[PDB]
């Protein structure tokens, strides 16, 4: 029986650990914060994550995220003077595709089906130290060294893993943009005069619209059939009010951001009642691609965020988390016992190209989206790109597939 040392829970530690213990891994996983607290804004999460999801449980965990989804029909893209520019399908996200859907109440779905396996999960464990041999690795909790076969370091896009796992030459760096990111109940909004073109006549049915405009993306959303309303801003700073960590925002900032936007009328409402506390604001970071995931004696990986971070109007990073997770498990599992280098080796092989490609992608739509040239429909701004091969991909079958090719490669 292989030992994991998981650090760090959310999508992708959580990921690791329910696919590593279903592979029959014995998994120690730490977490730096005393339970899981994240914003409560949404995300979402498409057929090549629910691919994995699905089997848990015979499906239970799926219809958990299926009850909390956003009902949406339809996306409606707008300019920034509220001409409607386009109308997009919601394909990846229908009932069995995919979720868009809270965060926070996803991860706590995740959360509960880790504890419920009886996986041994350690808060308040803030985790520094690492350390591997050619026998073993592990890490230093309260100056006690807890040693395992091999660590997996999901511990998001500050990583401190990721200096001792791949050394400190890559760090990740701002990109020019800044997001506000928001999640409240809709009762707070609702009775607003401002408000009645998102409050009112939606037939139980959520909502959600993009205003694309020049360096300006403003997002809105709803919830649970109009229970909880969503928004957020994604724009190009001058001069950085945010910070490269996430803070509690004034939501007075993302209002004056849209000030000479002729739809501010539709908007400021939904951004000024806000709940104090309930709006969230940080730079956007990226990374350059890192030579190696892996530790030199090949015990140690860094996933999801910590290894490659994607801009946010991908909507591919919680879903390239789980297909980490799903795909470090197996890798684990046909590598066995004695050759868990190996298993650690070749599943850096099998994800490096693909999550590069996905980065890139990313990284040409948001210059596209942010220059939001709406006169010249496949040049138009869009934060909406299904290609196959990114959403009919299946991780676990491509692991299952080439991990004895790649192996080979690995031990030559
Ligand atoms: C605005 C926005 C919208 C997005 N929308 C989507 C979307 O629609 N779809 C999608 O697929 N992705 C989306 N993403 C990306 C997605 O949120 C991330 O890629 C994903 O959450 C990364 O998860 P992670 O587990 O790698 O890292 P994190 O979620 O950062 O989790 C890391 C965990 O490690 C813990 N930790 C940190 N340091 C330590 C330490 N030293 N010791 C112990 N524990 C530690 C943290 O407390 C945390 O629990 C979006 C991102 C943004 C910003
Ligand atoms: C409103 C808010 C809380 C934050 C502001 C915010 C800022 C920047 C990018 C995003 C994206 C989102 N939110 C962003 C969604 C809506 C969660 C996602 C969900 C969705 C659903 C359709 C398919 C696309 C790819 N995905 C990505 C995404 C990217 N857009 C979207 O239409
Ligand atoms: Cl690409």
């Amino acid at each position: 029986q292989i030992n994991v040392i998981i650090v760090g829970l959310g999508i992708a530690g959580l990921t690791a650990a329910i696919e590593c213990h279903r592979k029959g891994h014995k998994v120690i996983a730490f977490e730096k914060t005393p339970k899981m607290m994240h914003i409560g804004d949404i995300f979402s999460i498409g057929p090549n994550a629910e691919s994995v999801i699905r089997q848990w449980k015979d499906g239970a965990i799926s219809r958990a995220l299926n009850e909390a989804r956003c009902a949406i029909d339809e996306i409606k893209v707008f300019d920034e003077t509220g001409k409607l520019q386009n109308v997009n399908t919601m394909e990846g996200y229908r009932e069995g595709e995919g979720y868009v859907i809270n965060r926070a109440e996803a991860v706590d779905i995740f959360f509960e089906y880790a504890q419920s396996l009886g996986i041994d999960i350690r808060f308040n464990s803030n985790v520094t130290e690492y350390w591997e041999t050619p026998h073993n690795a592990g890490i230093i909790v309260d100056g006690l060294k807890i040693e395992a076969d091999c660590v997996i370091a999901t511990d998001g896009i500050h990583s401190k893993a990721r200096n001792a796992i791949c050394g400190a030459v890559v760090q990740p760096k701002k990109t020019g943009s800044a997001i506000y990111r928001s999640g409240y109940a809709m009762e707070e909004l609702r009775g607003h005069s401002g408000a009645v073109w998102l409050t009112e006549g939606k037939e139980d049915v959520d909502q959600l619209y993009h205003f694309i405009g020049k360096d300006i993306t403003v997002l809105v959303g709803t919830g649970r059939r109009g229970k909880d309303v969503y928004w957020g801003c994604m724009h190009k700073s001058l001069h950085d009010v945010s910070e490269s960590w996430i803070q509690v925002s004034d939501v007075r900032r993302a209002i004056e951001l849209i000030s000479d936007w002729n739809v501010r009328d539709r908007l400021e409402p939904i951004m000024a009642c806000t709940p104090q506390g309930k709006c969230f604001d940080h730079l956007v970071m990226t990374m350059d691609q890192l030579p190696s995931w892996v530790s030199p004696k090949h015990r140690m990986i860094v996933l999801g965020d910590a290894a490659h971070p994607f801009l946010p109007n991908t909507g591919q990073g919680a879903n390239q988390a789980i297909e980490d997770g799903a795909t470090v498990a197996i890798c684990l599992e046909l590598a066995g016992k004695n050759q868990v280098t190996k298993g650690v080796q070749v599943a850096e092989r099998l994800r490096y190209q693909r999550v590069a490609k996905i980065q890139e992608l990313g990284h040409r739509m948001l210059k596209t989206l942010q220059n939001a040239d709406w006169d010249g429909d496949e040049d138009a701004p869009t934060m909406i790109t299904r290609p196959a091969w990114i959403y009919s991909h299946d991780c676990q079958q491509y692991a299952y597939n080439e991990f004895q090719t790649v192996a080979q490669l690995v031990s030559e």
